């Protein structure tokens, strides 16, 4: 996440942390999910597609932090990795860019709700909150484009929504951004998603409850000057979604 402020888990409950085994024993963090059901995290696909294996995948729940072990977390095995058929990726843009993990531990059970672990909300079909909504995103993304690191510490910001109509502007994203797409930005671009920060949530407050309006899915450089952050528009995966569960 770009600026922002740091956080801990019990922020953001649902946040999900997903990691890919090697190949030589070592464990790195590959993307952000978020836990929208007991068994079922949902994350971006083009997260996976290098290395779509799930037995190289572990998930972590109730995790602040990206090397050290969290008290009160849980870690699970990919039962399941379930990426997006009509997924395509442009040069920039990522079409359908939408997965689906089944979790279950060693013991074979899925996560307990607990203080730093609850679900996300769905929004309701094509309910989208209108547009300049200030909007929550969360990762353990790169604190500026520069850096070879992630944070060790949790991060989010806000971010307020931008209307497809100004998106599709070629001053801002042109033709690349869609109507399964959202863009958000700050009007300043002091704030923004980036890299690390991909399959993590974007959460709007929608009819007095806290929903799931967006998977972080592209950018051209976090935080740059009419360049907003793209996110899969989760309103319009639903039946997908629903399907795949
Ligand atoms: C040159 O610097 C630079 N570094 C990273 C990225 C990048 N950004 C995002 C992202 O979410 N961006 C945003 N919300 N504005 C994102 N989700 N993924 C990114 N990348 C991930 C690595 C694979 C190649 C694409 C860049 C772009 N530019």
């Amino acid at each position: 996440i770009i600026g922002g402020e740091f956080t801990t888990i019990e922020n953001q409950p649902w946040f999900a942390a997903i990691y890919r085994r090697h190949r030589g024993g070592s464990v790195t963090y590959v993307c952000g999910g978020s836990l929208i059901s007991p068994c079922w995290v949902i994350s971006a696909t083009h997260c996976f597609i290098d290395y779509p294996k799930k037995e190289d995948y572990i998930v972590y729940l109730g995790r602040s932090r990206l090397n050290s072990n969290t008290q009160g977390e849980m870690k699970f095995e990919v039962e399941n990795l379930i990426l997006h058929k009509d997924y395509s990726a442009d040069t920039l843009a990522h079409h359908n860019d939408i997965a689906l993990l089944k979790i279950r531990s060693k013991e074979g059970r899925c996560a307990q709700p607990s203080r730093t672990i609850q679900t996300i909300a769905l929004p309701s079909m094509y309910n989208d909150p209108q547009f300049g909504t200030s909007c929550e995103i969360t990762g353990f993304g790169k604190e500026q484009s520069t850096d070879y690191l992630y944070p060790e510490q949790l991060k989010m910001t806000v971010v307020k929504l931008i209307s497809h109509r100004e998106c599709q502007q070629p001053h801002y994203y042109g033709s690349e951004v869609t109507t399964k797409m959202l863009c958000a930005a700050d009007p300043q671009w002091k704030t923004d998603s980036c890299q690390g920060d991909s399959g993590g949530p974007l959460v709007c407050s929608l009819q007095g409850r806290m929903t799931l309006t967006g998977i972080v899915s592209w950018g051209r450089g976090c935080a740059l000057k009419d360049k907003p952050g793209v996110y899969t528009r989760v309103s319009h995966f639903l039946p997908w979604i629903r399907s795949h569960t």
